[PDB]
């Protein structure tokens, strides 16, 4: 066995419109749903890929659909509702595309999209669906009703914020976004506090804690996520640049800087100060940090990388993802290559070590060379590398190991950009585990710990799987044992489920 | 699972020995394959001081030629110092006369301690200078000194010439074009029976990144159609060259990274493709081959621009284990890397990955300035654990698609294991015994083999632990590196670098 093939083309169902439900369906359980598993798997993704005869072009254009699998006493329900954003509501009103999406211009001031199709996260006692703009949407996690639109610009100085905020155990939320900060561009870290006794909305207490500089005065890098430890914030500035100068959509504004490579930045979290260490390495795209942690006076930075400066999103138009298998493979031939990489950033830079490798840790092959111009050139330790086989959408045991020394990551395996397997990676030994079934296309795995867990990987991962082959249920919730990715149960439904990006498990 | 060497036996690798007058019989354990007939010839330092005057660097000790003979399941061992100018004059004057790599004498060295290779019907021991030494492969007698400058325009040549099946020899060396690098070609022995070295010629020249500073070059790549040269940031400062030794002339260029160069072998033409990547040291190419208009370039790399030789002074290699580990903490990290070089550069693909091969994660980005930026596929990576001194089934798979490489495993620069690497699957095999320090493994095919790894590997092992024979020849099955036999001797054997198996 080598290359897994998908000639039947079932992955097309990931990109096909569905209708919302009026109320939850019961799901047919096979195997055994863990009896300790009590709560809601909430996930976001596109659900409407055209408004009548007007199509959406890009993967990130379809209208936000909020999904929920509920678990109780070994039984499972499924429910979904479109998020009532301005983009969706106005589209349903005017029966056309009203708001410009990432890769779809709307034809008839700057009406920025609030299509919150990417992720959902808690703030205080509330939950917010999001994309990557200034608009986030408050949602009801039980009914999936849309509550309110929130403009972050009303509270803090950012043009947007990522769909990947970090959330500390006390409920503090950290996020990053491009801003104006000289009349130069910069990146601001936003901090949203936990809900206090006064019970006021935490978003009204938002503040900028630290600012990162920009490599280009007028062009911020695209930032999808960032790293957080107890003491440090890590930001990776990639050569994918947003041209603020330039019937255009967002996608038309991106360009690749050929000469800058990647700049890595650290800030002291507690002292709220940028550290002027000029970390540099070769060009790559970065969407998802896996995890970050401190080891002696070094930051361990585990990344899902794409080797090259070409923007990976160029390969994610719906027309291309809907092609037949042979064409899908051909399309990916010249794309950046995915690779899981560990970078190690020294915090203590001694001039006496100019010209030498500063990474004195015993358990890594990552290096960091102090140059005479004071730049620190980084080389990674490669943890996982497969030909056009990405370990993507990484997840860990976040609550206990986020920002801390860890061993295990879980991922969605992309086969020429098509999700077709689930993966587990031991980041110390590089051992992997895989779950895969033919004609089955899974989603990001989310880890849920066993309540009496002793080890890091004592629990399950949850994934939403599309399996449209005739003589099969069209979709199901997959439960794997986190130890070995062995199948524990499925909760089958008799309707299609389109692609979802990110989500969370809300314990009850 | 760090392997430790507190007993410090590796120090015997760097201890002077005496030559033999004639071969010793070796005590065989296990079974020597009966098809194994010939001589394992290997070179290394054997004399690490001249009286009270010490040699300082690993590459300074006086060349010692070793030989294990195999016949009908029996093994002999023999060694003789090579009678170079450096050795002869040292024995005459009872001091260090010629400056060695890292030892100034208080006249370029011909201390041929590195390798031995065939030219026509002859065998030459070599270092990396213009002087190579003809030797008798049966008696180990020194025959004569040859100056390559008498024949071709090069200042020196590597100890890693490529040798085609017909006997054609290719090598590279720095020269004067500006500085440049010349490929030397020595033809096979013809019917006229004249010395092939007298028919030497420069076939192609590579340009230099710096007008006055050539990169150090230890080896290069060769396929049926192409020559691959890797120009590293380790530079030789000819100004500071012309009480200094060779080591004092090296410096690291911080900004250039690595430049890769290809030349058309048959059309004898340099190809102006500006391949670029991040900085590393390179000593040993593993293998090179052509795959559908791409060159696959497998390298043993060291991550960084600091010269790895800085860590190879004898004083440092002789320290106790805890000190040896501490010394290597800030050294470049070893890594086996596969680079893929596109031969077809289309402007229409500017900004994109040109490596469309299905079986690699290596990339090559065409930039607007026309440089091609390379990223490798990593084949092997261990913390301060080098897969080094690589060997393949060279006669049948050299320059061609291949699967298997064999290597010496370096533990903080100390050789302590033998390794096999599947370069397609990245599966490895290991042979290792405590207090045993092996040498470069050399692959010998079963003469009727159709498979790539159907044979044995030979390694010379030092094992000085009390209640043991001090050294032995190890024979492993090439399939799984399982032990087949040993040929034990009752004398020490110092470190050897490279060599060959001469079939008889
Ligand atoms: C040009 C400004 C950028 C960044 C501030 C922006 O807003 O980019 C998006 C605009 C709309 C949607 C999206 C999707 O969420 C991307 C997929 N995760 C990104
Ligand atoms: C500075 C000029 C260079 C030529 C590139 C040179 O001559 O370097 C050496 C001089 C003497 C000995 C050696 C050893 O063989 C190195 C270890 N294999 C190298
Ligand atoms: C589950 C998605 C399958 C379709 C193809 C996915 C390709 C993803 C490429 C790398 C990750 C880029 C970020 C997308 C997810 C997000 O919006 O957070
Ligand atoms: C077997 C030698 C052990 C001692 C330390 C060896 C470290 C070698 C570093 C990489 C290879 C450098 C070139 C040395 C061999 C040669 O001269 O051809
Ligand atoms: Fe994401
Ligand atoms: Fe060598």
């Amino acid at each position: 066995s080598s290359q897994v093939e998908h000639p039947a083309g079932g992955y097309k169902k990931l990109f096909e419109t569905v209708e919302e439900l009026s109320s939850p369906l019961t799901a047919h359980v096979t195997g055994r749903i863990p009896l300790w598993l009590t709560g809601s798997l909430l996930r976001c993704g596109p659900g409407l890929f055209e408004v009548g005869s007007e199509p959406f072009y890009h993967l990130f254009d379809g209208q936000a659909l909020l999904h929920k699998f509920d678990f109780k006493e070994g039984h499972v329900t499924y429910h979904r509702r479109f998020i009532r954003t301005d983009a969706y509501v106005r589209a349903m009103t005017e029966k056309r595309i009203v708001i410009t999406e990432f890769g779809t211009c709307a034809f008839p001031g700057v009406e920025v999209t609030d299509n919150a199709l990417v992720n959902i996260y808690p703030v205080g006692e509330d939950y917010y669906a999001c994309t990557e703009t200034n608009f986030i949407t408050k949602v009801n996690p039980e009914t999936l009703e849309t509550i309110k639109q929130v403009d972050l610009c009303n509270y803090v100085s950012v043009n947007g914020a990522t769909a990947h905020p970090h959330i500390e155990n006390d409920g503090t939320v950290y996020n990053i976004g491009n801003c104006f900060g000289n009349f130069s561009i910069a990146y601001n870290i936003v901090k949203i506090p936990p809900l206090q006794a006064d019970k006021e909305d935490p978003i009204s207490k938002s503040e900028i804690v630290v600012q990162f500089p920009c490599s280009d005065r007028f062009k911020p890098s695209y930032v999808h996520s960032f790293g957080l430890t107890p003491n440090y914030i890590v930001f990776v500035e990639t050569p994918v640049k947003i041209n603020l100068f330039k019937g255009a959509n967002y996608m038309d504004c991106f360009e690749s800087n050929e000469t800058m490579g990647v700049w890595l930045h650290i800030a002291d979290k507690k002292r709220k100060k940028y550290i002027n260490n000029k970390y540099r390495t070769s060009p790559f795209n970065l969407f998802h940090h896996i995890n970050t942690y401190e080891d002696h006076e070094f930051l361990i930075v585990d990344l899902c990388c794409w080797k090259g400066f070409e923007f990976v999103y160029n390969y994610l138009y719906l027309a291309n993802l809907r092609e037949n298998w042979e064409e899908v493979k051909k399309n990916a031939r010249k794309a950046p290559q995915p690779e899981v990489r560990r970078y190690v950033l020294p915090l203590n830079i001694d001039k006496a070590d100019t010209g030498k490798n500063l990474v004195t840790l015993p358990n890594t092959t990552a290096t960091a060379i102090l140059c005479s111009d004071e730049t620190i050139w980084l080389e990674p330790e490669v943890l996982f590398s497969g030909p056009r086989q990405a370990f993507e959408f990484p997840q860990i045991n976040y609550q206990k190991y986020g920002g801390k020394p860890y061993t295990y990551a879980y991922g969605l395996g992309l086969n020429h950009f098509v999700p077709d397997r689930l993966c587990k990676l031991n980041v110390k030994t590089k051992e992997t585990w895989v779950w895969q079934e033919p004609d089955s296309y899974p989603s990001e795995p989310i880890f849920v710990s066993h309540p009496d867990a002793l080890e890091e990987d004592d629990g399950v991962v949850l994934s939403v799987v599309v399996s449209p082959g005739a003589g099969q249920k069209p979709a199901y919730l997959l439960i794997l044992n986190a130890k070995d990715l062995s199948e524990v149960a499925r909760a089958e439904v008799e309707i299609n489920i389109p692609v979802t990006f990110h989500g969370l498990f809300k314990k009850s």
